[PDB]
């Protein structure tokens, strides 16, 4: 490994050491995603204002976050909150907007049903999301091969079934593709049984990952729910069909071929439908049909890298999906 670095404000460093942000971060990441982060060091950022954090991977600034350490974030913010006389501190970051309120104001809003989050939990969800996306930077063949060792000491026969049909390279690619889209690989037993089933059937890694995803529907659903309702923006049959109608294939696998204008137009619709929502992209997902899920993720990720895209198959067996807008 090389270490992950969090540049933090001079004024906050002491509390962050005392809170053990560095290590708790790694622990919770393991609990959520089933993989080892490298060591995380804190370092004082020169000219960071008191509510800024910066992440460095390989000593290159990767993203800056605004977390108001003394305040609480309203996660399902609506404008109704202003009706209770609370005027939030607002930060605009990408085309997401974030609303922060005092501890006091926060307790009042909790009892009206709002879900509030502290600065450190928030900071973790932000780092988790960026690190899930940057999985290739610290997770590859060596770590895969080490996860397999741990699995072989429990389930040797299943490890061997999977290897009759997939190389260690291939399985690492699968795990990376799951994790890059924020799907946990903490249940290597289940994932392997799913590779056991599909890997002989499917020699295209992209198609394989989609079948593993289908097989893991219930787990993906539970994870994006947290311990609460799953907030979904539904992609309409209309948008779905422009994508479906663009799907091509020459010899290798299957790809999206849309006019430049056709894609820019789809993007303007998504953009503006999301601008109507007060909720941060990373607390939402998009729902769409199984065959177009991956195309929409490829299409939107350059611009909305936080917004994941679940298929309707992946939520069939959920209780608390809440569709809050259509596209």
């Amino acid at each position: 490994t090389v270490p992950l670095i969090l540049l933090v404000p001079k004024s906050r460093r002491e509390d962050l050491e005392k809170a053990q942000l560095a290590e708790r971060l790694r622990s919770q990441f393991f609990i959520d995603y089933g993989v080892r982060l490298p060591e995380v060091l804190l370092r004082d950022g020169e000219g960071l204002d008191d509510n800024s954090i910066v992440l460095l991977i390989n000593e290159i600034r990767v993203e800056q976050f605004t977390v108001y350490f003394d305040l609480m974030r309203v996660v399902n913010y609506s404008d109704e909150v202003v009706s209770f006389g609370i005027n939030p501190t607002i930060h605009q970051q990408g085309s997401s907007q974030y609303f922060w309120v005092t501890h006091e104001e926060g307790e009042k809003l909790r009892e009206l049903g709002y879900v509030l989050r502290n600065a450190l939990d928030e900071l973790y969800h932000c780092l988790a999301v960026t690190l899930a996306r940057n999985v290739n930077e610290y997770f590859g063949i060596q770590e895969t091969k080490h996860m397999l060792d741990q699995l072989e000491a429990k389930f040797p026969d299943l490890l061997k079934e999977v290897l009759r049909h997939a190389t260690v390279q291939r399985i690492s690619e699968v795990l990376q593709r799951l994790l890059s889209e924020r799907v946990s690989v903490r249940n290597m037993k289940l994932i392997m049984e799913a590779l056991a089933l599909w890997a002989p059937r499917e020699k295209d890694v992209i198609n394989l990952v989609e079948h593993i995803r289908g097989a893991m529907a219930r787990y993906i659903c539970h994870k994006f729910a947290n311990g609460g309702e799953l907030r979904a923006v539904m992609v309409s049959a209309e948008v779905e069909d422009v994508i479906r109608k663009g799907i091509r294939q020459t010899s290798g696998s299957t790809f999206l071929s849309l006019d430049p204008e056709a894609s820019a137009n789809l993007m303007d619709l998504i953009t503006l439908k999301l601008d109507d929502l007060l909720i941060a992209h990373k607390d939402l997902v998009l729902l769409t049909s199984v065959d177009v899920r991956r195309f929409i993720k490829k299409m939107i990720e350059g611009r909305f890298p936080d917004l994941e895209v679940l298929s309707f198959g992946e939520i069939a067996d959920s209780k608390s999906v809440n569709v809050i807008k259509t596209i």
